[PDB]
C-alpha cells in the first residue's frame, strides 16, 4: 500500500561504486550536531582523545547521494561518526512519512574495529510523557553490517550478547530478516546527560554494504511491538561505529530521500 519511489534522482545504491574524492575532514568531537555547508544534513563525531586518531571526511552535497563520507580510526575507543538528516524539532517519526536510505561503501575488513561495532541508521527520539521513566528517552539503530570480532565472523549477525536486552521479534524487509531488541541503558552517558534510557535495534540478518533502507518500516514495526518513539525525534543518521581495532569506511553513496505513500518525493539530495 506504500508505494516505493522511482523517481530518477533517486541512485541504484547497487552499482553506485566509483571511489570518491575531495572530501572535507574532521579529527576530533564535534559537540553535538554540526550543520553542513549548502546541505539539509549534518554530521557528529564522538573522538575520545583518550584514543588514537579518528577522522570524518564528508564528500560533499553534489556526488554521492549529497550524505557519503569516509571515516578512519586507529584504536579509537568506541568512535562514532554518523551524518544525515538532523530533526529536533517536536515532530514524531510519522511527520517524515516514508524514509529512505541508499547507500554504497567498502570497509574495512573482520577484526578492524574491536569487540563491537555498528553500520547502518541510528539517532534518538525523545517521549517525555511515556509513563515508563526508562523510556522517555530512546536511542536507535538500523544494523546493516558489522566488522564481527575473533569471536564472530563479519558474515554472521550480532545478537543480544553484543547488544544486551532483549529479542522482541523480527520481519522482512530490504530482501533480509530483521531481528529486533530493545535494551534498557541504566545510568549511562546519553544527549541528556547520564541517566536510564532505552535502545531499539533491528539487526539485518544479512549483512551487506550496498542497498536501500526503508528507514519507515523500522520505526513502525517497533511501534507495534511497544518500542514507542515518542513525539520528539532527533535525528536520522548514516553511523559507522568501531569499538577499538584499526580500519575504515569508505561510502561511494549515501543518498537519503522522504516520499509520501503515493511514492511522491517530498526531499531528496542532490541540458546533457
Amino acid at each position: 500500500q506504500v508505494v516505493k519511489p522511482t523517481d530518477e534522482r533517486i541512485i541504484d545504491p547497487s552499482t553506485a561504486n566509483t571511489q570518491l574524492t575531495g572530501g572535507v575532514c574532521y579529527n576530533t568531537t564535534s559537540g553535538g550536531n554540526k550543520p553542513l555547508a549548502g546541505s539539509p544534513y549534518g554530521y557528529e563525531t564522538w573522538i575520545d582523545t583518550g584514543g588514537g586518531v579518528c577522522s570524518l571526511c564528508w564528500y560533499g552535497a553534489d556526488q554521492g547521494g549529497g550524505a557519503a563520507f569516509k571515516a578512519t580510526w586507529t584504536n579509537p575507543h568506541d568512535f562514532l561518526g554518523r551524518l544525515g538528516y538532523f530533526w529536533n524539532e517536536n515532530k514524531p517519526y510519522s511527520h517524515y512519512e516514508n524514509i529512505y536510505c541508499g547507500f554504497n561503501y567498502t570497509r574495512s575488513g573482520r577484526k578492524t574495529a574491536g569487540d563491537y561495532s555498528y553500520i547502518g541508521i541510528y539517532g534518538w527520539s525523545r517521549n517525555p510523557s511515556a509513563s515508563n521513566s526508562n523510556e522517555r528517552l530512546i536511542e536507535y539503530y538500523i544494523v546493516e553490517d558489522w566488522f564481527g570480532n575473533q569471536w564472530q565472523a563479519d558474515t554472521s549477525p550480532m545478537g543480544i550478547n553484543t547488544t544486551g536486552g532483549t529479542v522482541m521479534g523480527s520481519f522482512t524487509v530490504d530482501g533480509s530478516s530483521y531481528q529486533i531488541i530493545k535494551n534498557t541503558r541504566v545510568n549511562q552517558p546519553s544527549i541528556e546527560g547520564d541517566k536510564t534510557f532505552v535502545q531499539y535495534f533491528s539487526i539485518r540478518q544479512s549483512p551487506r554494504k550496498s542497498g536501500t533502507i526503508s528507514i519507515t518500516e523500522h520505526f513502525k514495526k517497533w511501534e507495534k511491538l511497544g518500542m514507542k518513539l515518542g513525539d520528539n525525534m532527533y535525528e536520522c543518521k548514516f553511523l559507522i561505529e568501531a569499538g577499538a581495532g584499526e580500519g575504515f569506511f569508505d561510502a561511494r553513496l549515501i543518498q537519503f530521500y522522504r516520499a509520501d505513500n503515493e511514492g511522491n518525493i517530498l526531499q531528496i539530495t542532490p541540458h546533457h
